[PDB]
């Protein structure tokens, strides 16, 4: 089917607080009368874009924030429209890790950080090096428990051991990725790996172990510690397991670096429903009430919400885990890191079965991420050259127009027509010299067929308009149709030159 309008469908991943949303939705549901269906499938990351792109799929989708530079370069995230008021309720690091060409493409939700988590019962002192956990698992295997169980299938909870001793994805200097630095195959890299691939070889671990697997072990008190992150918590709870959580090890003296990521709240490009999404987010879920609701189901972590997560950073549980995030890094959001994922998710995998040896394991990897950095670039460039050539022809039709040039109060005489200025927005944070990217964004309508919206200005002496524009892609190998284009000046009403 296609996205119903007048409801709204969710979706999020399944360890997540999703009964507590759906609270937050039959809350909506009561007061303003709207259906509000949360769901959980699986493979949500993947599902996402393949039904986005038909104009299918949830009108909200969860996730870390790192899926969503993606998400959003294809065109499956609409822009959203926060006012000042509101951005101010949250964290401006939080709306940072949602920016996306220097515009906002979802909500950020709350600050997730693995941490070690560890039975206080059969180790009351946690172990602060990796290197310690082989012979505190022989330790314990005399009492039949084992020392150490963690989800060995997804690279999210390798990557900490990974990145301490010097791996890292893309080179992060200053501000920008370099993203044909990429650090997975090196020394760094493979020392971490290596440590890994030792433990289950030496059968500390067992590379078949998953999360569900490593969970109930911790939860029955099978092994003395795993590592996860603030969702787990609640299930803990329940086991009367009696744990803490605490700072991962550290690998050859160095700490463990957790890649961080935010759950954010996207709104689907193709979605019917916008303002309903937007007025769900906003005035339901990130609000105390809202993600209490979330949090007493699964916690959260440390919430953007500033007025909640005053509550919430009492408990030394997300002290830990803040802790942990400040020795990691914020996952990067480019479209890449999809790519990054797969390819080290692969390494970790490969490795771990002893299918391919370390130094194999991550040569593929980088060989892979190095080869997707390629064509991503390319990807880049030829989109820059077509934006580029959309401001130049819409640029053409504004300074072409009469009606237009009156507006603009054009001094216009027997010598020739005044130049104008064109240049981009505005405001998109230190480029000057009035040198500015000029840049479309990118969104699905309910057909799959892409539109490309810009905005920038013209000027003349006397006056400094503001134009938008929205092109459609034609079902020919042709430049994009303009289906609409108009025209702010102070002083004057709208003039649209496309209706
Ligand atoms: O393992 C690769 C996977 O890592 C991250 O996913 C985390 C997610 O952020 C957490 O919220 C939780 O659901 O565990 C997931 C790992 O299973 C990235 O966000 C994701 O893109 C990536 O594929």
């Amino acid at each position: 089917m296609k996205i119903e309008e007048g409801k709204l469908v969710i979706w999020i991943n399944g360890d997540k607080g999703y009964n507590g949303l759906a609270e937050v939705g039959k809350k909506f549901e009561k007061d303003t009368g709207i259906k509000v269906t949360v769901e959980h499938p699986d493979k949500l990351e993947e599902k996402f874009p393949q039904v986005a792109a038909t104009g299918d799929g949830p009108d909200i989708i969860f996730w870390a924030h790192d899926r969503f530079g993606g998400y959003a370069q294809s065109g499956l995230l609409a822009e959203i429209t926060p006012d000042k008021a509101f951005q101010d309720k949250l964290y401006p690091f939080t709306w940072d890790a949602v920016r996306y060409n220097g515009k906002l493409i979802a909500y950020p939700i709350a600050v997730e950080a693995l941490s070690l988590i560890y039975n206080k019962d059969l180790l009351p002192n946690p172990p602060k090096t990796w290197e310690e956990i082989p012979a505190l698992d022989k330790e314990l295997k005399a009492k039949g428990k084992s020392a150490l169980m963690f989800n060995l299938q997804e690279p999210y909870f390798t990557w900490p051991l990974i990145a301490a001793d010097g791996g890292y994805a893309f080179k992060y200097e200053n501000g920008k990725y370099d993203i044909k630095d990429v650090g997975v195959d090196n020394a760094g890299a493979k020392a971490g790996l290596t440590f890994l691939v030792d433990l289950i070889k030496n059968k500390h671990m067992n590379a078949d172990t998953d999360y569900s697997i490593a969970e109930a072990a911790f939860n029955k008190g099978e092994t003395a510690m795993t590592i996860n992150g603030p969702w787990a918590w609640s299930n803990i709870d329940t086991s009367k397991v009696n744990y803490g959580v605490t700072v991962l090890p550290t690998f050859k003296g160095q700490p463990s670096k957790p890649f961080v990521g935010v759950l954010s709240a996207g709104i689907n490009a193709a979605s019917p429903n916008k303002e309903l999404a937007k007025e769900f987010l906003e005035n339901y879920l990130l609000t105390d009430e809202g993600l209490e609701a979330v949090n007493k189901d699964k916690p959260l972590g440390a919430v953007a919400l500033k007025s909640y997560e005053e509550e919430l950073v009492k408990d030394p549980r997300i002290a830990a885990t803040m802790e942990n995030a400040q020795k990691g890094e914020i996952m990067p959001n480019i479209p890449q890191m999809s790519a990054f994922w797969y390819a080290v998710r692969t390494a970790v995998i490969n490795a771990a079965s002893g299918r391919q040896t370390v130094d194999e394991a991550l040569k593929d990897a980088q060989t892979r991420i190095e080869a997707a950095a390629k064509e991503a670039a390319a990807k880049e460039a030829a989109a820059k050259a077509a934006d580029t050539q959309l401001f130049n022809r819409a640029v053409s039709m504004v300074e072409k127009n009469k009606d237009i040039r009156s507006l603009l109060q054009c001094d216009d005489g027997i010598t020739g027509k005044e130049r104008l200025k064109a240049y981009g927005e505005l405001i998109t944070n230190d480029k000057w010299t009035r040198n500015r990217p000029i840049v479309s964004t990118k969104k699905l309508d309910k057909e799959g067929r892409t539109h490309h919206y810009m905005r920038f200005h013209v000027e003349s002496k006397k006056k400094i308009a503001l134009v938008h524009l929205e092109a459609k892609e034609s079902k020919q190998n042709y430049q994009p149709d303009f289906i609409n284009m108009y025209v702010d000046v102070p002083g004057e009403k709208r003039y649209y030159l496309i209706k």
